[PDB]
């Protein structure tokens, strides 16, 4: 089994249908969207009783940040708002009908951004990566909540009860065991390449003296370690600082495309390219539309810890589908992975799939929680007998 | 008393003589340096004989970062290194003779940068601020240690035992009472205007919900509140993110001049200009040379907490002199404040002077610590009967 280096890049706040849904005309196998059988959500307002908003392919490069709190996402997936005076934590029916309404509730006119996705040619970096490697069109954010609970799952398969971006809790640090500790204890290496203060600092255990040395400034160390073949066994690329103090500004998809291109090309020209498995995913969907109902059946709480009031979240429902890419010369081009042949009938691909698959590939002894123990593993995406030799050396520049 | 808004900007890593020492030619009253009676430090090395390095005015805009740990500063001020096998915490004799030796010890050739200051004309923003307002030439960093223990003093008059930049300790947060809490309890407002993640988040008490709302993005909110005269009673401008993971890279003094210019002009064109007292100081001296012996007599420990081993620091010695500016239309131009007039015979101006003076100007009930209660207060710098009306509207662009 050729994979010795696993590289993880977690992007920000985009749904599958918004990012890749229109890539379906390039490959019908992609569970995306079409113009002929279009998806839609309705909007109610004081001025109008009902307006149908069709999911289109007119996403602009610059967009506001839609709502992605646990309470926003409740309205998006169930089509009705949370009501603390009439609490309905498990209403049963994720029909994905509330994205446009939740957008409008948060900011008038924002349903246009929420109800649009990108044309493939507007994201050439992604179009090339989809066509030359693999994606998963059934990969759900771990939590129907915001950025940090999901990021906590990426490297620990739990959020240790968190469903918000609680500045005090994040700074105090979350104490659960991380995949870094599993790897280290088994003698494997790991490195976190950061630009700004990384969200991985929110793991309290990584603040031990012996683990703080595994953080490396990205600009200094990343391209260098790629060039001389010195990448550790588990590489995390951390790019943005999370504004802990941000108690719906616009921003550009282009920066993320540039980062993906740079990271890919550095891995692609590395002597370790033939041992590398590169995963790109999104922390959560950002409030953008997606048509696939979030799983509500057979989803385990990772550690028995409930979320804070008023939601008292049971972690018995997944988040919304996000774009996930698998990139390796050992992968056939244009491959699309759906649900797992996961260990259980109701297993799903989600962020805990990353620690699960790391545990599987490196034969670590134990899973971290009940979530990585249950999540699908994607090591079977590595299918070739020999590494492909003509993988693109460079990708197109973002528009 | 005309002062209703106090604004604080803390710059990084520069000594008084390095920044303002050559202004003595412009104002003989300044305790600076001359060419005819020059300061010097000696260097001992293996290959070469003892070499005198004279303090010159040849500072370049780009310099390395000299040593400014508690152990480096011990050698700088006492002229001998710390010795854990022969510990000498209170050697008696701050002769300021070790800056060049300590520089060479950290990086060969670095004594040249450490033993140089700026020509006044090389820093036009500062030269204009000095000539149009006030400086203090006897203001000491609170701690002969690194960045964060000193920044803790600026808004709390203690470091709660800290003598290093301990990432785990900083993220856990320091729990001492802050001047923000003194102000809030007395009905006054405060605002922290930050660009990147602010060091004030290291105060644990500011992570409460009711205080997190007082943080404002600088780019969004600062110039705005300056225009509409909506500045709170205590303004902190936070500009740089401290890399907690940095376990001697070069950087440019020009960025700090640009920031100072931007902040000054925004306060100067504000309707609140006639009620504003703006203080600029430096967290500590960065390891650059200064000739004034650090006070070792009558310096109180703020709260009885000792520093960590091996130094077990008693907080009975001040840090090195830093540049400090007082800026307000109620200030006589070209004013230089020396040591304080009380509250005690051995009182000194230092970072705790900021909380002390805030307590004095706003008649807050209690000081925060024994340092606060002992430090000099500079309210007497406000001397005019009417606000000056021809304060510079704009400043020179940095070279």
């Amino acid at each position: 089994y050729p994979i010795k280096t696993i590289v993880v890049l977690v992007q920000e706040n985009r749904s599958f249908d918004h990012t890749l849904g229109w890539f379906k005309e390039l490959n019908r196998e992609i569970d995306g969207v079409t113009k002929s059988d279009p998806k839609s959500n309705t909007v109610s307002s004081s001025d109008t009783n009902s307006l149908r908003v069709v999911f289109g392919d007119q996403s602009q490069y610059v967009n506001p940040d839609p709502g992605h709190s646990i309470q926003d996402i409740y309205e998006q997936v169930f089509g009705k708002p949370w009501d603390s005076g009439k609490p309905d934590p498990n209403p049963g029916h994720p029909n994905m009908s509330g994205f446009a309404q939740n957008a409008e509730r948060n900011k008038k006119g924002m349903s246009s951004a929420v109800m649009n996705g990108f044309k493939p040619n507007a994201l050439p970096v992604y179009k090339e990566l989809v066509q030359n490697f693999a994606i998963c069109d059934r990969w759900f954010a771990s939590v129907p909540a915001s950025t940090q609970p999901n990021r906590l799952y990426v490297h620990s398969a739990t959020s240790h009860g968190a469903t918000s971006n609680d500045a005090a809790l994040l700074l105090e640090g979350f104490p659960q065991k991380t995949i870094f500790e599993s790897l280290d204890e088994a003698g494997f290496s790991f490195g976190i390449y950061y630009q700004f203060p990384p969200s991985t600092l929110f793991y309290r255990n990584l603040r031990k003296l012996k683990y703080l040395t595994h953080f490396h400034q990205y600009g200094i160390q990343f391209k260098k370690d790629c060039k001389e073949g010195k990448l550790p066994n588990y590489v995390v690329v951390e790019q943005r600082w999370f504004d802990l103090l941000s108690t719906h500004p616009s921003h550009d998809v282009s920066e993320g495309q540039k980062l993906v291109k740079e990271v890919y090309e550095a891995l692609r020209s590395s002597p370790q390219w033939n041992e590398i498995l590169f995963i790109i995913t999104y922390d959560e969907h950002g409030g953008f539309y997606d048509h696939v109902p979030t799983p509500v059946d057979g989803v385990p709480n990772p550690d028995g810890i409930l979320g804070p009031p008023p939601y008292n979240f049971e972690f018995n429902r997944l988040g919304v589908r996000v774009p996930t890419f698998f990139i390796s010369p050992w992968i056939e081009p244009g491959t699309v992975i759906h649900g797992p042949n996961g260990p259980y009938p109701r297993s799903q691909y989600e962020h805990s799939s990353i620690p699960a698959t790391v545990k599987t590939i490196f034969k670590l002894k134990d899973f971290l929680s009940k979530r990585d123990s249950w999540a699908g593993t994607f090591e079977s995406v590595i299918t070739r007998d020999s590494p492909r030799q003509d993988c693109p050396e460079t990708l197109s520049t973002p528009i």
